[PDB]
């Protein structure tokens, strides 16, 4: 894992520092999988993180 890519299902909103906001329909690279509730990616430089449920990965 490191670089990956997962589809921001729906649109997602900023709600905390460690987190980012999503358009829905976005493949963006999937960095640390690892927290099943909040994976790390990389939305346009600066990267941070989103629930899982948001992001669809492929396995």
């Amino acid at each position: 894992t490191g670089k990956e890519l997962v589809l921001v299902l729906y649109d997602y909103q900023e709600k905390s520092p460690r987190e980012l906001t999503v358009k829905k329909g976005d493949i963006l690279t999937l960095l640390n999988s690892t927290n099943k509730d909040w994976w790390k990616i990389e939305v346009n430089d600066r990267q941070g993180f989103v629930p899982a449920a948001y992001l669809k990965k492929l396995d």
